[PDB]
């Protein structure tokens, strides 16, 4: 468990869920909301 949030000008990329960042993967981990149809969250299926 080692991750951490965003700062500004980092959302643009998912609409749908909430940013982080991995500190084992330096990169933008953002997890979308759990019921959208796509690994980006940006096209609600249902």
């Amino acid at each position: 468990v080692s991750i951490t949030k965003c700062s500004s000008d980092m959302n643009g990329y998912c609409l749908h869920g909430q940013c982080i960042y991995l500190v084992d993967m330096s990169q933008n981990y953002c997890r979308c909301e759990v019921g959208y149809t796509g690994v980006r969250c940006e096209h609600f299926f249902l």
